[PDB]
């Protein structure tokens, strides 16, 4: 069970595929939710090993399973690029500072 860890969260392959799907429609119209402005790009700063081509777009997935809409992110991401591909599943769980950490 659970194809991606943060924290306590366990999300399954289709969780993250749902968030994605929501999160690159938003940006291919040129639309944004939330304070924050998701999805915004992603310019990893701690340089994770992504395979996927650059450019990167952080946004929100929801332990509650619900796409995100504008309200409160929490700590889980997902992070896709402009080929509408996963880069990869981070959190902010765990990590110190404004840093994140890989999901498991
Ligand atoms: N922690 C972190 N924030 C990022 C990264 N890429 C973009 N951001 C957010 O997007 C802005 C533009 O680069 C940054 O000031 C940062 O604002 P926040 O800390 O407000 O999320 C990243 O790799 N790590
Ligand atoms: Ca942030």
């Amino acid at each position: 069970a659970c194809d991606y860890t943060c924290g306590s969260n366990c999300y399954s392959s289709s969780d993250v595929s749902t968030a994605q799907a929501a999160g690159y429609k938003l940006h291919e119209d040129g639309e944004t939710v939330g304070s924050n402005s998701y999805p915004h790009e992603f310019r990893n700063w701690q340089g994770f090993d992504f395979s996927v081509s650059s450019p990167y777009y952080e946004w929100p997935i929801l332990s509650s399973g619900d796409v995100y809409s504008g309200g409160s992110p929490g700590a889980d991401r997902v992070v896709f690029n402009e080929n509408n591909q996963l880069a990869g599943v981070i959190t902010h769980t765990g990590a110190s500072g404004n840093n994140f950490v890989e999901c498991t």
